[PDB]
C-alpha cells in the first residue's frame, strides 16, 4: 500500500492534464495559422508605394 | 445471537446498496462522454474567424 502511495504522488506532481492540453493545442494553432496571414497582410504592405512612380 | 446483532448493525452502518449505485454507474457513463463531445465542441469554437482573414 506505500508503494501505491508513493507512484500515485509521483504521478501527482509529474503528470499534465491532457484535456487542457487538447484545448491549447487548437487554440494555438488557429493562432499560428492567424499569425502567417498576419505576415503575408504585413509582407504586401512595401508595395503599395510601387505605383508612386 | 449478540454477536450477530452487532454484525447485522455494522452492516447496517457502513455497506451500500449497489442496485442504485449500477444505474448511477450508466448515467455518469453517459454523462462522462457527453461531456468530452461537449468539451470537443468548446474546443472548435476559434476556428470559425479564420474564414474572415
Amino acid at each position: 500500500k506505500l508503494q501505491d502511495s508513493l507512484d500515485a504522488g509521483v504521478g501527482n506532481l509529474v503528470d499534465a492534464d491532457l484535456a487542457k492540453e487538447s484545448a491549447k493545442l487548437q487554440s494555438l494553432q488557429t493562432k499560428q495559422q492567424l499569425g502567417v496571414q498576419a505576415l503575408s497582410i504585413a509582407n504586401q504592405s512595401s508595395s503599395s508605394i510601387l505605383s508612386l512612380f
